[PDB]
C-alpha cells in the first residue's frame, strides 16, 4: 500500500461518542440558551469550538492549477541507471518508490469545470529514500514564456478580467489573446492548448512532460542534459469542443470522477517514465537552444529511453488533507539530478517555495503527512508556526564542539550529499536579457501544426476560430492574424474567414514542411478499451430491459463500464433519462425496443425533458462516438437520419453490435463526421 | 456616485513608468543573469518583489457563498419611519444611503457555475450615517435548520464528499439527501430550492429575504417584530433545469455577466424594501413561532409595507478589492 | 515520565547527516555562487529552505502573560471525590493525571524581567481521561475588574504608553494609576500586587488561585460553589523591591532558572490542590457576591479542604514547542465542573479560544503535541490550516443514516457527556449593567491590609510610595489619595507624605479592623530550606578556599545550593566576583580568610569591579538575608558596620555559622532591618 506511512494519522470515529477538539464527550446539536425561547449563551463553549473550526476550514487555493485531483501509487525502476544518474530511486532494477500525482487545469479556480480548454498539470512526487523528488510538469511539452519574471503577466492575462472577474477558466477573452499576440513566444503552447491536448478525455489519457531541460549527474560528476517524459499506457484521447462545453455543465467533476473510478474498480492507470538524453556540447546543436522552454526536441534527433513505470492504485482517504494540502516544488531535487540555466525553471525554484507560505500560512508545511519524506529529516531548523516535532539536539547550530559535529555536512564525496554539476561555469556580464538563441517563435508552432492529421488540424483552426471570435477589440484580432500568419498563411487565412477579416499576405520567413512524430492524438487508436463507458438507451416497457441487461453483461466482460438508462429506476436500470447525458459516455447503444421513446408521446414523458433520448443519440453521433442499435432499435438511428454503413455506426443483432462497439471504441473518435475547410 | 468615497484609494497607472512596491522605476521583463545563458541571481530584487506579490495573491474563499458577484448603488427612503424605528437611514423622506449588494450561490467554490441549482445569497450593506447596517439574506424566505450549532452539519452534507471532493455545487448526492431526510426541518427550504428559486434567470429577477424575525425599536424603546423583504422591480423569473445545466457549461458567468451588462447599459436594477410588522404579543399567533427560521409569515396575515427603494447603478472597479 | 506521550514526536539528530526539510543529505555552510567571488544564485535551494525557516521562526507572543516558563508533572488525587464532583481525574484515590504548568508575569513582553513587580500567572492543565481540564489561575485571589468587557481598558493602561512604549513591565506610570483611581474595583488586586505577591522569591514559593467561583456537579446534577486553591509545599516567600530591581538586570531569568534548577536537581516542587465548598444559597451570604471576582472568601467562613497534590518533575525538551506553544483556556472544562455567572469569567471563555487564532494563525492548534488530550478526539471537524490528521469517516455530519449515528451524542445520562448544571436559571431583563451587590470596592482591600504584619504593611506603603511618585500628573496623584483614603486614612496619610500632598480627612464609610488568615507572607517561616542558595565569599590567596570547600560540603548536606566565589575560577571556585551578585543568593557567608578582599590590597584587583565583595555583603544585609562570617572573616562584617548580636547575623566557628545560617534561612527575611513609619 503506497499510503502505508499515512495510517498512523488516520482517525476512526466509528463506534465513538462526539468530543470537543480538546477531548471530553459532548452533545452538539443544540445551543445553550437562557430560558425556553431565550438567547444563546456566550459560555456555550461547545458551540463556539465547533463553529470556530467550521469558520476556519478554507485555505487559499493554489495561485495557478487550483482545480485538480490526485492519487497515490508506486514507481518501479526498470534498471540500474547509475551510468547516467546517481539518483537512488533509479539505482536498481525493480526498485520501487511511493508516489503521489496531482493532475489539474491551470486557469480556473477551485470549482471550475474539468473539461474547460486549458493546459493541464501533471505533477509527480517520488518519496525516495534520499528525499522527495518532484517532477512538476504539464501535459504539453512547451510553455508560453521564456523567463519566469513574465509569469504574472501571462497568468493575469489568461485569468478573468480584474474588473468583473469574467470569464471563468477560459482563454477566450480579449486580455489573453492580447498577450498571446504581444508576446509571440506564447504561440507554441497556444497551438498545443488549441489541439486535443487542451481538452483531453481524462487524466489517464494524457502524456506528461517536465518541459525544461534538466541534468542527470553520476557519482563522479558526469552530466547529461535530460527531458522527462511520461507515456500513458492508456493511450492519448481527447474530446471535441462542443462536447466538452456541455460536459462542463453536466459534470464538472468528469476527470476527477474518471480517475477515482478507474482506481476503485481495480483498473489502475500507468505511465512509463522516459527520457531524452543529450550531450552537454550539443545544447544548441538541434536548431534551437535546449535552455529555451518554448521548444521541444523532436524524437527523431533523440529517441526516448524508458527508465521505469508508474502506476496509480490508491485513492486518497481525505481529499483536503491529501490532495488539497500537498505542496509540489521543482526545487524538490535529490542527489543525481541538477538544474539548468533555463530562465523559466530558474524562477520557479523561488516561486514554489515562497507560495507555500501563502497557502499554508506558516513555514512547517513540509511536516504535513502528505508532504513528509520517508527518509528522515535532520537539521538545525526550529520553531515556526505549527511546529509539530520536539527536537532533542540543544546545540542547534553549526559548526559546534558541543554537538560533536552532528548533524554533519554532506557533499559529493561524503554522506551522499547533493552537489551541483561540477563542470558548470558562468561567463560574461551580469545582464537583464534573453539569449539571441531564443529568438525564433514560429518554426516549432509550424512544426507542430504540420504534424497533425487533417481533421486534427481543423480542430486547432476551429478552436482559434471560436476563441478569437470572443475578442471584442478589432485591432487585437488583427494582431492575432498577423502573428498566426508568421506560422502559416493557410492557418491565418482560415481563421480570418471566421473573423470577417482579410488575412495578410504570406510572410514566408519561418514557413517549412517538416514533420515530427508523437505530437498527434487522433492518428492512433487506443491500446485498451478497459474503463471506457457505454450508455445503453433502454425503456421500462416491453422486453427491452431484459435484452439491455444481457447486452450489459457481455460488454462488461471486455472491462467496459455500462450504464443502462430508462424512464425510471426499474430493476436493471442504472440511471434515468432525466439524469443521463451523452457527455458521460464513450459509446451509445440503443437496446432493442427502446425506439419507442424516440418519437411521439414515448419521447414526451413527464419523467424526462422532451426529446432527451433523441438528444443523447444525436449528441453521441455528432461528437464522433461509436453509436449502435440492436435489432428493431435501428428505427432510432433512422429517426435521427443516421445510416448503418457509416463508419462508427453499428446495427443488427446483439452479437454484431457488441463486436462493432468494442471495435469502434478503439478508434474512439470517428473523424469522418467533421467537415474540413 | 455611490462609489464616491472610494475615489481616494484608486490608483491610476496611465502614462506611468513601472515601479516596485517601494517606489523607484524599473523594468521587470527580464531576470538578472550571470552571463548570457547564465543562472538567475538572488540579488535580483525586482524579480522577487514582483513574484512574491503574485505568489501571495489568493485569500481563502468564503466558507459558504464562495461564488458570487456584487455592485454599488443607492437606497432611498420613501418616508420618515421614526414611528416604527430609530434607524437613521429610514428617518426622513427621500434620504439617500449608499449600498453594496453581493449575490451568490451557497455550496459551490469560487469558480463554480452561476446556474447551479442552489439557494442564493442576497446581502445588502447600508453605509448609514450611524454605522454600517447589513441585511445578510437569501432569495428564499426560510432556512434549512433551526439551531446555528447545526450549520456545519448541513454544509458538510451538501458540499462535496470529503474523500473525492465530488460533486461540485450540487445537492444531488447521497450525503445531502441523507441529511435532508434525517433532519426534517430542512424540507421547507429544500422545496424552495427545488422550485424556480433554485435556478433564477438572474440576480435582478430575485426577491430577497432577511429570513429571521428581527426587531425595529423606536427612540423610547418600543419594539415591533419585523421581516425584511426585497421586491424586485424586474419581476421574478426562472430557468428550467435542463437549460441551466447546459448554461453552466456554455457560460459559468451568466449571472455575474448579466448584472454587469445591466448596470453598464444604464438599466440599473431596483428593489423595493418592504417589511412585515408584527406586535410582540403576536409572536406565536399565526400557526408557528416567529422565532422559527424554517417558517415564513403568510402575507394574508401581514402585508408587505414598502419603506424605500434600492437601485444598483455602479459596477465595481476592481472585483477582488471590492467584491 | 509525565512527558511519555511526547516521545513519539521527539527527533534525534546525533549521528546523522544534515538534510533539507523534505529529505536529502546536504551541506549548508556555503551559498552557491557564480564564480570564485561571484553572486549567490537563485537556484541555491539549500540556502533558501534554511533561511526561510529561520525567517519565520517567531510567532506572536501572548497578549498578556507573555513572559513565563513551565514544566510537566503529575497530579495525584487523595480520594474518591464523586460525592462532590463527577470529574474523572478526582474520582479515585491515588489516581494520577499528567499536568503541565506555566508560570508568568502579566504586563511585560517576552524578554522582560522575571522579578518585575506584577500579578503572576499560575496556569495548570490536567490531561484527564475525559479531556483536558485547565485551571487558568494567578498567584493572587482577586482580579482588578468585575466585567470582562473592561479587560482591554485595564491592560492598555498597565502596558507601556502607546506613543513611546515606555515603561516595560511596570505599573509605575500615569496611565495605570489613572485607571486604578478611575476604576476603584482595581484597588484590591492593586494592594496584593503592592505586597509580597508582586515580587515573589520564585514560582515554587507562590500560592495559586482560580479566582472565580466555579461549580462542582455530581452525576445526578447536584452542584456546589467552589474556589480553587493551590497551596505551595515550599512555603510563600517574597523579595524586597530594592533587591528585585537589581535582580531584574543581574538575572532577568531568575524565576525560570530557579524552577529549572530545582527540577533537574531532583527537588521537584509540589502544591496541594484545595477547595472552598459552599452551597448555592451562600452566593450572597457573606457580605459580598460570590459572582464578584474582586473579592475572596475568608477561610474563617469556609475552610480549605485538600483534594490532592501536584508535583512538577519534568522540564521541557524544547521550550518553544512545549512552553511557548501551549494554549490554556478556562473553556477547557470537563464533566463534573461548570461555570458561574461571574461576568469576568464569562468573557474569558470567548477570549482564550479566539486569541489562539492570532497566536497560532490557524484553527488546529489543539492538534499540537503539547495541546493534544490523551483521551481521544472524535467529531465532524475537518480541514483547516495545517490539518494534521486523515479522517476516515466520510459522512462528516449529524444526524445521518449513513454513518450509523457515529460519532454519537453524549449527555448527562449517555456517554458521560458534559452537561450544564441542571438547576441554573435566568430571570429578569436583558441588561448592560452590574448587580448593585458588586458596589463595595474598599472593604476587602482594608481587610487584606489589616491582615499583614506591621513591616509587611510598610512594604505595601513603600511600593505605593515608589509607584505613585512616578505619576507626573498632579490631579491623578490626588485622585489616587482620595481612593486610598476610602480604604484607610492612615494608608493615605503615609502615602501622601512621599507625594508631598495633604491626605484627605477621614472617610469612615468602609473602615473596619477585621483580619483574615492565609494572606500574609512574612508571618510564617519556611517549611524547608531545600534548594535555597548560599553564596560563599572566599579568595584564592591563603587557605580560605580549602575552608570554603569544607563549608560548602556541610551546607549541601542540608539540601542547599552553594556557590563558592573567588577572584578567578580556581579549583573549587564556582563563580568569579565579577560575575557574582547578592540577588542570586538567599544567604551570604564570608569564609575565613576572605576578609582580605574587603579592605586593603585584596579589594582592588583588576579581576572584579571596585568594592564588589563589600557590595555583595552590604546588599545581602540590607535586603534582609541571613549573613555570616567564619572566624577571622568577622572583620568583613565589621568593615560594613554590622555587628554580631543582630538578628540574622552570625559569626564564630564553622559549625556555629552553619547552624545559624540554616535556621536563619527558614526565617528567610529579617524584617528588623526595615524602618516603619513613626
Ligand atoms: C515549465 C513551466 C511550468 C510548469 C510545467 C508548471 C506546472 C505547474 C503545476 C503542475 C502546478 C500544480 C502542482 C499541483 O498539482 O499542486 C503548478 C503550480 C504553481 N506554479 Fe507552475 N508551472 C510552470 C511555470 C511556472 C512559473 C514560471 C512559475 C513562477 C515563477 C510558476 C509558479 C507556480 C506556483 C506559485 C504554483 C502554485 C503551487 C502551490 O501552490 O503549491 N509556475 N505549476
Ligand atoms: C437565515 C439564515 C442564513 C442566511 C440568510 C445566510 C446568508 C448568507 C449570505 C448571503 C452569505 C454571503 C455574504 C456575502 O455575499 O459575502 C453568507 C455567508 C456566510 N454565512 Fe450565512 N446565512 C445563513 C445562515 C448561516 C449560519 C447559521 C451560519 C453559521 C452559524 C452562517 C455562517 C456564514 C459564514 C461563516 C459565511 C461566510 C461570510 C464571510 O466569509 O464573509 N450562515 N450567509
Ligand atoms: C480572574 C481573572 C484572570 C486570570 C486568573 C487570568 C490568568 C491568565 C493566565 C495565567 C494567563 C497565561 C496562560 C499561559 O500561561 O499561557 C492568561 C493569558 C491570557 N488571558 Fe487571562 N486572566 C484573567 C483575566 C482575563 C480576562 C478578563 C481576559 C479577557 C476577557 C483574559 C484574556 C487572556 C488572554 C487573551 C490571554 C492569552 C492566552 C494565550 O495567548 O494563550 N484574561 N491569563
Amino acid at each position: 500500500d503506497a499510503r502505508q506511512r499515512l495510517k498512523e494519522v488516520e482517525v476512526d470515529d466509528n463506534g465513538q461518542f462526539m468530543t470537543t477538539d480538546f477531548g471530553g464527550n459532548i452533545e452538539e446539536q443544540f445551543s445553550l440558551k437562557a430560558g425556553g425561547r431565550g438567547s444563546t449563551l456566550l459560555e456555550d463553549f461547545i458551540f463556539r469550538q465547533k463553529l470556530q473550526h467550521f469558520d476556519h476550514e478554507r485555505i487559499p487555493e493554489r495561485v495557478v492549477h487550483a482545480r485538480g485531483a490526485g492519487a497515490h501509487g508506486i514507481f518501479t525502476s526498470y534498471g540500474d541507471w547509475s551510468n547516467i544518474t546517481a539518483a537512488s530511486f533509479l539505482g536498481a532494477k525493480d526498485k520501487q518508490t511511493p508516489v503521489f500525482v496531482r493532475f489539474s487545469t491551470v486557469a480556473g479556480s477551485r470549482g471550475s469545470a474539468d473539461t474547460a480548454r486549458d493546459v493541464h498539470g501533471f505533477a509527480t512526487r517520488f518519496y525516495t529514500d534520499e528525499g522527495n523528488f518532484d517532477i512538476v510538469g504539464n501535459n504539453i511539452p512547451v510553455f508560453f514564456i521564456q523567463d519566469a519574471i513574465r509569469f504574472p503577466d501571462l497568468i493575469h492575462s489568461v485569468k478573468p478580467s480584474p474588473d468583473n472577474e469574467v470569464p471563468q477558466a477560459a482563454t477566450a477573452h480579449d486580455s489573453a489573446w492580447d498577450f498571446f499576440s504581444s508576446q509571440p513566444s506564447a504561440l507554441h503552447t497556444l497551438f498545443w492548448a488549441m489541439s486535443g491536448n487542451g481538452i483531453p478525455r481524462s487524466y489517464r489519457h494524457m502524456d506528461g512532460f517536465g518541459i525544461h531541460t534538466f541534468r542527470l549527474v553520476t557519482e563522479d560528476g558526469k552530466s547529461k542534459l535530460v527531458k522527462w517524459h511520461w507515456k500513458t499506457k492508456q493511450g492519448k484521447a481527447a474530446l471535441v469542443w462542443e462536447e466538452a462545453q456541455v460536459l462542463a455543465g453536466k459534470n464538472a467533476d468528469f476527470h476527477r470522477q474518471d480517475l477515482w473510478d478507474a482506481i476503485e474498480s481495480g483498473n489502475a492507470p500507468s505511465w512509463e517514465l522516459a527520457v531524452q538524453l543529450i550531450d552537454e556540447d550539443k545544447a544548441q546543436a538541434y536548431g534551437f537552444d535546449l535552455l529555451d522552454p518554448t521548444k521541444f526536441l523532436p524524437e527523431e534527433f533523440a529517441p526516448l529511453q524508458v527508465l521505469g513505470e508508474m502506476t496509480l492504485n490508491r485513492n486518497p482517504m481525505n481529499y483536503f488533507a491529501e490532495t488539497e494540502q500537498i505542496s509540489f516544488q521543482p526545487g524538490h531535487i535529490v542527489r543525481g539530478v541538477d538544474f539548468t540555466e533555463d530562465p523559466l525553471l530558474q524562477g520557479r525554484l523561488y516561486s514554489y517555495l515562497d507560495t507555500q507560505l501563502n497557502r499554508h500560512r506558516g513555514p512547517n508545511f513540509e511536516q504535513l503527512p502528505i508532504n513528509r519524506p520517508v527518509s528522515g529529516v535532520h537539521n538545525n531548523h526550529r520553531d515556526g508556526q505549527g511546529q509539530a516535532w520536539i527536537h532533542k539536539n540543544i546545540h542547534h547550530y553549526s559548526p559546534s564542539y558541543l554537538n560533536k559535529g552532528y548533524p554533519a555536512q554532506a557533499n559529493q564525496t561524503v554522506g551522499r550529499g547533493f552537489f551541483t554539476t561540477p563542470g558548470r561555469t558562468a561567463s560574461g556580464v551580469l545582464n537583464r536579457e534573453l539569449s539571441a538563441t531564443f529568438d525564433d517563435h514560429y518554426t516549432q508552432p509550424r512544426l507542430f501544426f504540420n504534424s497533425l492529421t487533417p481533421v486534427e488540424q481543423q480542430f486547432v483552426i476551429n478552436a482559434i476560430r471560436f476563441e478569437a471570435s470572443h475578442v471584442t477589440n478589432e485591432q487585437v484580432k488583427k494582431n492575432v492574424l498577423e502573428q498566426l500568419n508568421k506560422i502559416s498563411n493557410d492557418v491565418a487565412k482560415r481563421v480570418a474567414v471566421a473573423l470577417g477579416l482579410e488575412a495578410p499576405q504570406p510572410d514566408p520567413t519561418y514557413y517549412h514542411n517538416n514533420v515530427t512524430r508523437g505530437v498527434s492524438i487522433f492518428n492512433e487508436s487506443l491500446p485498451t478499451i478497459a474503463t471506457l463507458r457505454v450508455g445503453v438507451l433502454s425503456t421500462t416497457k416491453g422486453g427491452s430491459l431484459d435484452k439491455a441487461k444481457a447486452l450489459k453483461e457481455q460488454l462488461e466482460k471486455d472491462g467496459l463500464k455500462v450504464t443502462v438508462i430508462a424512464e425510471y429506476l426499474a430493476s436493471g436500470v442504472d440511471q434515468t433519462y432525466s439524469a443521463a447525458d451523452a457527455t458521460a459516455f464513450d459509446a451509445v447503444v440503443v437496446a432493442e425496443g427502446a425506439e419507442r421513446v424516440f418519437s411521439g408521446k414515448g419521447a414526451m414523458s413527464p419523467l424526462f425533458p422532451a426529446g432527451r433520448p433523441s438528444q443523447i443519440l444525436t449528441d453521441g453521433y455528432r461528437w464522433g462516438k461509436p453509436v449502435a442499435a440492436v435489432g428493431s432499435a435501428k428505427k432510432a438511428l433512422q429517426s435521427i437520419g443516421v445510416e448503418e454503413k457509416e463508419a462508427g455506426v453499428y446495427a443488427g443483432a446483439q452479437d454484431e453490435v457488441i463486436k462493432g462497439v468494442e471495435e469502434g471504441l478503439k478508434v474512439f473518435k470517428f473523424l469522418e463526421r467533421f467537415a474540413v475547410d
